[PDB]
DNA sequence: TGCATTTCCCGTAAATCT
DNA sequence: TGCATTTCCCGTAAATCT
């Protein structure tokens, strides 16, 4: 939806469109008058070799009118240029930069709308206006060549008008070249900006100046680790080469809007080994999953007498060799994008920024709404801020460092916050998908606050939550059944590993768990999912000559 | 252990060794006499320019003696050559060829002893004898150059003696070049002669002529699909290239005997795609797993004035792209090696030979004793010949075709004999390993003959056997418990898939299977493994603040 | 050494051949 | 089309780096 700032932008772009038409009009008038003047002059000389009365006066008067039309045109052109310069900045430095920011956010699972359509229409309109304006300026030049005098408006301003129009266009083209789809392995659509060597990844660029004349004209060359990974910048770092079809012609193929774009598929990265390097300094100068790289795109455009070098790059990418490095790699991409809008700070992790629990929590919810249908409730969310910040009320300004979020292991645990959490999402995906869908799982809640169930709610009322001690990820629940109940003895079984969920699903465990009590009688999977809902309405939906005797496995607690 | 034929061989090789020493002796005598004759002659001429009485007689007599010694040497050399020619054939065409045959057999799991030691000692001894013999022959030549006459034994025979010795040596060197370790992926040690593109494989060659002078002198080049896959032979076939270190210098490294050998590791195959081919005719001219290739080794030896081109090749190899093709690929390697001793018939599967149940059964047992501690009992073996040949008594001359063994699916099944069986072995490996070890599993027995248990043995007596209907492979057992037993109602549960064995082991199923009968009471895992052994002595060996409630899964038949 | 990181390769699933 | 065959790539385990 349009904001007011975009409203004005569209408005101004139209005013510019209008002015250019008016000037085009004014150019036609001055040309015709110049032709009329030229013929009249010719006719007058071709006889002054008897001079018709008043015709000399007409010639002189035509000339004066020409002069004035020229002065006029030249100052309206200058004013237009200044307005193009002002608005172009709004277009490129404000609206386009905003898009790039929201693209970062969309990569890490945030509210999208990274649609380039409006921007492309804006950019193309401005570009057309600039090129037509340059054509009028070129025309003024050829008008001066046919007719000129001492104090000619064209001779004393035109060069500056040309310089300004060319600089504007040149810069507009360069801003227009962007990475529409950031590097991502199609196999891990929710993990853009993380590439594993040997696995195909794809990326796409777009030129927001929609000029049909340029269809199939430009050749885009992509590479990784250019320039800054040749002379000055980072050190100790690994270096890679892109393998696969290195170049790609830009065209209007997909036809959606017929926008100029170039898509690269089947790309692969391979470490460039041997030679001379270092690995000097601390952390071997950043661990593998914290090292950042840039994929660059370059091309040259020769358009209407101008040569313009276009270049753009991806957001920093983390390169891994094995998939087991992805959780950590992702955390890096989260932190980077959550905390900065600089598109090329590869040394970011030398001294990472600190985030607030606010921004960290949002980002965390996104991670869930991406892979699943819904994110995190503040019950599960707030009990998470506790697992990091300890006791308290409200967590807005509470600072979360990179070390706390992922770099170092949690309190007494032998794993990091992010990794434990990523492993959970992977569990909620490979199994328990819809079983997590609606509001089913409490998921995250302290053994403590896991008291406000059977101990306030009738015996039977159970819970659905994750194993806090498990690195790989595991699941569990609630129920009061063992010995002579004192004042409601709350319980949980030992969490089920990813393999343990191959043996029987969770809502199947929940609606197929009797509990063989000391009495030798298998008692019961407690009723009422926490609030007051009998297990059935929620969990019942996911449950299910001489022949071999069909069987089905169950564990159901042994005592 | 030495056979009588090998005894004679060793004997003859020694006789040859002896003769060469005797001739070496005879050469020394003739040389000295020639020197004596030469000096005497010199001395006699240097004065006949008065001649000492009787000295002319001595000179003449020395000459006659020389002549006779020469005739003698020349005929003993000829006889020796004929004996070297006879024995060499026994060495190379009989004993070495036998080794190659038993190497084939060892590849497909048969009784090994493919030790090259004896052969290498035999070959090296003969080679040394031949080279020394050639040196005596060369010497005869330089003796003739210093002293000769009309009718000289050396001039009229020596060229033929040279030709024969060189031909013998040349052929001995060529026979001596062999593939000691056939192409095999170290990852699948029991599957030699089957290579999957992209996976490393290793192979090794040996030169049985143990000459230290040649250490590090020869460079061996390996390749696949040479010559015959350039011009005349097979058609429609795929073609490959060996990637990795293509050449390898031959040396005496491992030092075990210090035998000359060249080992190639880290080799990889890749399909050579594009160009011009065909895939014309039926079966696209043999399916992938029936297509055969040869890996060739070549080198040149320049030794004591001779240039000898050595070449050897592997046994035909089947090339696959995915591991799922290995069962079929192996069957091909089994059939080939079980039925022929031709080392290079790549068109074998155009018209495969027929085997007898005898040879087919042996080979089948081998497949078990390879991967496990023991093969197949005739109970399990004979009940197998029934699954292929139907009813009968004795199966010796019963022909088994390639189609019956593997090419076409079994009777009413949607899979082939070999594949079902290979899948079983893979099951007996990944799980139930020792649980198969001793004599535990009956494994293969008709539902029919699976009557001679509870129905002749007390109720309780169970069985251990494989799923006949399962492609992927599965397992099952015996027990009489359901309703009011009539006259012993024999039973089996639905077989456990490879994944079903991750849920609980077989001897754990067997000693943890109660059977919840209609009476709501889980009854019992029947006692006495078939003969009369209470399940325990055999199967019992493989069985095994606020804490989470430790659990353990069981299926135990639901009725 | 123990650790960080990369390589190997099965087995499954998707892709391409034919 | 449906099939034979090859390619893709995770995830585990072994290997190499440092």
């Amino acid at each position: 939806v349009v904001t007011e700032k975009q409203q004005m932008l569209e408005q101004h772009l139209q005013d510019v469109r209008k002015r250019v038409q008016d000037l085009e009009q004014k150019m036609k008038v001055v040309e015709n008058l110049q032709d009329d003047f030229d013929f009249n002059y010719k006719t007058l000389k071709s006889q002054g070799d008897s001079v018709t009365r008043q015709k000399m006066q007409q010639l002189e008067q035509m000339l004066t009118a020409l002069d004035q039309m020229r002065r006029s045109i030249v100052s309206e052109l200058a004013g237009l240029l200044s307005a193009m310069e002002y608005v172009q900045k709004t277009l490129t430095d404000e609206e386009l930069a905003d898009w790039k920011r929201r693209q970062q956010i969309a990569c890490i699972g945030g509210p999208p709308n990274i649609c380039l359509d409006r921007l492309e229409n804006w950019i193309t309109s401005l570009a057309e206006s600039q090129l037509q304006t340059r054509q009028q300026i070129k025309k003024l030049e050829e008008l001066q060549q046919k007719v000129s005098y001492k104090g000619d408006p064209i001779v004393q301003h035109r060069p500056m008008l040309e310089e300004r129009i060319v600089e504007l266009f040149r810069n507009l083209m360069k801003s227009a070249f962007v990475v529409e789809r950031q590097p991502c392995m199609p196999m891990h659509p929710d993990r853009p900006l993380v590439i594993k060597t040997g696995v195909q990844f794809t990326t796409k660029v777009r030129l927001l100046v929609k000029f049909p004349e340029l269809n199939y004209q430009l050749k885009i060359k992509v590479c990784i680790d250019k320039d800054s990974g040749d002379v000055a910048a980072l050190r100790g770092s690994r270096k890679f080469n892109i393998l696969g079809t290195n170049t790609k012609v830009m065209n209007m193929e997909e036809s959606n809007n017929g926008s100029l774009s170039a898509e690269f598929k089947h790309l692969t990265l391979r470490e460039q080994r041997c030679g001379n390097g270092g690995r000097a300094n601390c952390d071997a100068s950043l661990i593998v999953t914290e090292e950042l790289h840039l994929i660059t795109f370059e091309t040259e455009v020769y358009h209407q007498g101008l040569k313009i070098d276009l270049e753009t790059h991806s957001l920093p990418v983390v390169v891994i060799s094995n998939i087991c490095q992805m959780p950590n790699a992702w955390a890096s991409i989260l932190w980077y994008n959550m905390l900065t809008n600089n598109p090329k700070n590869v040394n970011f992790f030398t001294k990472p920024p600190i985030g607030t629990w606010d921004q960290v929590a949002e980002v965390l919810s996104w991670q869930f709404s991406s892979t699943t249908k819904r994110g995190l409730s503040i019950e599960q969310l707030t009990t998470l801020a506790e697992k990091l910040l300890g006791p308290g009320v409200n967590y807005s300004g509470c600072q979360i460092t990179w070390a706390k979020f992922c770099k170092e292991n949690m309190a007494g645990k032998g794993f990091s916050f992010w990794v434990w959490l990523d492993n959970i999402i992977d569990l909620v995906k490979k199994y328990i998908l819809a079983l997590w869908n609606e509001g089913y799982i409490m998921g995250f809640i302290s053994k403590e606050r896991e008291r406000a169930i059977l101990s306030t709610k009738p015996p039977g009322t159970f819970l659905l939550r994750f194993s806090e001690s498990s690195k790989e990820g595991g699941v569990t629940f609630t129920w009061v059944e063992k010995d002579i109940s004192g004042s409601t003895q709350i319980q949980s079984v030992e969490p089920y590993t990813k393999q343990q969920l191959n043996n029987m699903s969770f809502a199947e465990i929940i609606m197929g768990y009797k509990i063989m009590d000391a009495t030798n009688i298998l008692v019961s999977p407690l009723v009422y999912l926490y609030p007051d809902i009998p297990k059935e309405e929620a969990f019942g939906k996911y449950c299910r000559a001489a022949p071999y005797l069909k069987t089905k496995f169950i564990c159901v607690t042994p005592f």
